[PDB]
Order: structure tokens, then sequence, then C-alpha cells
């Protein structure tokens, strides 16, 4: 099955989903000098103040902090979306060192991980749904630096432990997504995918500016994780991020100059 090893990586997905080789894939490379400031792109609207968390699993890929997305009640609107799109889990990428991990790039700049608050049109009724659409989910995505902690994340890492190993879930109420976004609401955006399989072509992105700073301590417990399910041979979870892809027919436009 697919994964992110020399026989299993982002290089061999294109047998399973040949989509990977498609027109809109991501993630890429953001060239700052040539994204198109586009005055026309209003605010974004994060709307997480009754946001519902439920739970949080280790699906051998990554893990995800999920939420209840049965009513109207942690939404993204506005910026260069048309309706409301609700929140349905977010997810990290990172890397072995602090040097590489995102899936987004700033001028080939690699930040230490990547985070990705997922959520669907709600004109299409659900998540399997929306992903059949060419504007079915919305991306969020923010970058991680290694320096001072970020309290808000405290509270995923000191989960994980109970999580190693792929298949493991944790009760996980309660959780402010709000504490993982930086000051600045400035943004890129473009037309992708998602990043890992089955990589369907249905995601407007929109990448933040401003990274947010967590602590080495904060990345490391991330990187106690593991692939492998228990009791089986132990591979840390570690560079579990897709590199740039070709932009092809895209223009990444800028919220700010
Ligand atoms: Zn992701």
């Amino acid at each position: 099955h697919w994964g992110y090893g020399k026989h299993n990586g982002p290089e061999h997905w294109h047998k399973d989903f040949p989509i990977a080789k498609g027109e809109r894939q991501s993630p890429v490379d953001i060239d700052t000098h040539t994204a198109k400031y586009d005055p026309s792109l209003k605010p974004l609207s994060v709307s997480y103040d009754q946001a519902t968390s439920l739970r949080i699993l280790n699906n051998g890929h990554a893990f995800n902090v999920e939420f209840d997305d049965s009513q109207d009640k942690a939404v993204l609107k506005g910026g260069p979306l048309d309706g409301t799109y609700r929140l349905i889990q977010f997810h990290f990428h990172w890397g072995s060192l602090d040097g590489q991990g995102s899936e987004h790039t700033v001028d080939k700049k690699k930040y230490a991980a990547e985070l990705h608050l997922v959520h669907w049109n709600t004109k299409y009724g659900d998540f399997g749904k929306a992903v059949q659409q060419p504007d079915g989910l919305a991306v969020l995505g923010i970058f991680l630096k290694v320096g001072s902690a970020k309290p808000g994340l405290q509270k995923v890492v000191d989960v994980l432990d109970s999580i190693k190993t792929k298949g493991k879930s944790a009760d996980f109420t309660n959780f402010d997504p709000r504490g993982l976004l930086p000051e600045s609401l400035d943004y890129w955006t473009y037309p992708g995918s998602l990043t890992h399989p089955p990589l369907l072509e249905c995601v407007t992105w929109i990448v933040l500016k401003e990274p947010i700073s967590v602590s080495s301590e904060q990345v490391l417990k991330f990187r106690k994780l593991n692939f492998n399910g228990e009791g089986e041979p132990e591979e840390l979870m570690v560079d579990n991020w897709r590199p740039a892809q070709p932009l092809k027919n895209r223009q990444i436009k800028a919220s700010f100059k």
C-alpha cells in the first residue's frame, strides 16, 4: 500500500493513483515574486468558536484531530471561497530534522512542518461527495518553524504517547484549533489537490504567510510516533510530506503585498 518509504512513497503513487501526474497537483513551491497580489481577494473568515473536536487518530501516515461536522460549527468562508466550508479534521506533515517537513515551500524554503485544516463545501452535503468536485474542499495550510513553544499545541503533543501506532485512537474533546493559528491571516491561494492518495483535484488551497512557532520538544514528540502497527517493526513516523509538484497552468494569488 502507499506510504512515504523508498518503495511506496510519493514517486510510486502514480501507479495506483494516476492523477498523481495531473494538471492541478499539490503541494507546490510558492514563488513569492511571481504570485499576483489580487485586491479582489477578501479577508479569510475563520469561525472556530463552536468547534467540537471529538477524537485523535494515528492512521499509519499521520495523526488526524477530528471534528463533529454534523452541523455548521467550525467553518471557513470568505477569502477566495464561494459559500461555506465545514472543518472535518486537521493533521500535520513533518520531517526527520527541522530543515524539512513542509509540503508547500516558499521560494524553495522548507519549513519544519505544515498543518492542514481540511474543510468541505456544504453545498455537497458530505465529505465523500465534496471530494468529487473541483470546489469541494478548502484546506488551510499553516507552516511550522522551530523556536518558541506553541501553547495551544501542547494538548495535542501530550496525547501522542497514547496513539503511538497505526490504528490507535483516543478521545480528544474540547480542543480549540484557534490556538494553532498565527496572528495574521494573510494568504496565498491556488487550485490544487489532496497531497496524499487519493490525490483528488478538489482543493482550493489557502496557505498562510505567517508561520507558527513550535518548540523543538513539541516537534520531537511528533517524531516519536510510528507508521507501523502495535507489535510490528518500529519505523518512526517522520518525513510524511509529498514534495512540490509542477505548477503547470496555474496562478498563485496573494491576499497581501
Ligand atoms: Zn495534509
